[PDB]
């Protein structure tokens, strides 16, 4: 539950992708804490170069952000996330790059020990060759955004729609729109939400003592709306 996420709990990040052919994975290690809503994790990819931006894999790799959310005193009964834990929860997303291709994925974020652990399957086809995506047009940076979520009654889950702001370097923004799912792994009651939406906020670095190809995020999520 909720009793889980009082201290500072570390976090173990692994990704499988597949994107146009290409093949890439991805792994990441840090640290959450639910109290100031705030996520720091650092990414590497392990099979050398990344085929695809940073920025596009934020939401994805970063998805554990959704955990570590601060919920008001008068919101900690619309908090899933949390109340799905141990056992965890089964992600799926449909991520839609205006004019450009889409990602598709298979996430599961759960307790293995004291870790809270994120595995996803990310399967990426009809980008352009040189589109903003593969041409690596996008800035090294990231936007502010709102997860408008909802309850599924119907599967015992959530729902969530929202929209991603990556600039590109010509002065232009890369529009990627979100469909989420998620369904708990356990049979044990979780809490169904009412309508409501988590401030997101990214900031990604680097680290000068990284020679590999990685990303340093710092997350700040809150939730408001009711």
């Amino acid at each position: 539950g909720e009793e889980l996420f009082t201290g500072v709990v570390p976090i173990l990040v692994e990704l499988d992708g597949d994107v146009n052919g290409h093949k890439f994975s991805v792994s990441g290690e840090g640290e959450g804490d639910a109290t100031y809503g705030k996520l720091t994790l650092k990414f590497i990819c392990t099979t050398g170069k990344l085929p695809v931006p940073w920025p596009t894999l934020v939401t994805t790799l970063g998805s554990g952000g959704q955990c570590f959310s601060r919920y008001p005193d008068h919101m900690k009964q619309h908090d899933f996330f949390k109340s799905a834990m141990p056992e965890g929860y089964v992600q799926e997303r449909t991520i839609s790059f205006k004019d450009d291709g889409n990602y598709k994925t298979r996430a599961e974020v759960k307790f293995e020990g004291d870790t809270l652990v994120n595995r996803i399957e990310l399967k990426g086809i009809d980008f352009k060759e040189d589109g903003n995506i593969l041409g690596h047009k996008l800035e090294y940076n990231y936007n502010s955004h709102n997860v408008y979520i909802t309850a599924d009654k119907q599967k015992n889950g959530i729902k969530a729609n929202f929209k991603i702001r990556h600039n590109i370097e010509d002065g232009s923004v890369q529009l990627a729109d979100h469909y989420q799912q998620n369904t708990p792994i356990g049979d044990g009651p979780v809490l169904l939400p009412d309508n409501h939406y988590l401030s997101t906020q990214s900031a990604l670095s680097k680290d000068p003592n990284e020679k590999r190809d990685h990303m340093v995020l710092l997350e700040f999520v809150t939730a408001a709306g009711i």
